[PDB]
Formats: C-alpha cells, sequence, structure tokens
C-alpha cells in the first residue's frame, strides 16, 4: 500500500478475528464521521484493540453502538434538546398531565 498524506482515525484498522468471548470492557470510539471504531480489550490479552465492524457478532453489538452514536434523528417529538445557533425547529409538549 502506498503513504497516504496524513489520513488518520484514532485507531488503526482493527482485527476481524477478535471474539465476544475474548474481549473486555467494549467501547465504540466516536470518530470524525471515520468507520464506527469498536475498541476492545482482549481478556486475556489485556491489550487494547479494535475490532472489525463487519464481524457477525459485532454487527449485533453494532446496532448497540448505533443507540448511542445517535444524533438528532428523531428525538421523538417532546423533547427539545436545545442548540447554540438558529433553533428554527419547534418541539413543545404544554400538555404535561400524564
Amino acid at each position: 500500500k502506498p503513504v497516504s498524506l496524513s489520513y488518520r482515525c484514532p485507531c488503526r484498522f482493527f482485527e476481524s478475528h477478535i471474539a465476544r468471548a475474548n474481549v473486555k470492557h467494549l467501547k465504540i470510539l466516536n470518530t470524525p464521521n471515520c468507520a464506527l471504531q469498536i475498541v476492545a480489550r482482549l481478556k486475556n490479552n489485556n491489550r487494547q484493540v479494535c475490532i472489525d465492524p463487519k464481524l457477525k457478532w459485532i454487527q449485533e453489538y453494532l446496532e448497540k453502538a448505533l443507540n448511542k452514536g445517535r444524533r438528532e434523528e428523531k428525538v421523538g417529538k417532546k423533547e427539545k434538546i436545545g442548540k447554540k445557533k438558529r433553533q428554527k425547529k419547534r418541539k413543545a409538549a404544554q400538555k404535561r398531565k400524564n
């Protein structure tokens, strides 16, 4: 492979052999808009490593990661998260009664 300019994400390219039974505390790194990085600590090795996002057991975990890396895609319609610019959208829930 030729040497790229300086494109680099927090984690380098991940391992497509890592197992769920071989991994410890598992986290996904929120990159620049990079390939979501599954950062894992190896259960036996103790070493930090990244899991391949396309791994068949990872795809399931990815769903979890998708629930983590969620932006203003819906957020229902009663929750006005609040921004610091413009805010031309209005999500009101003035019917507080339950």
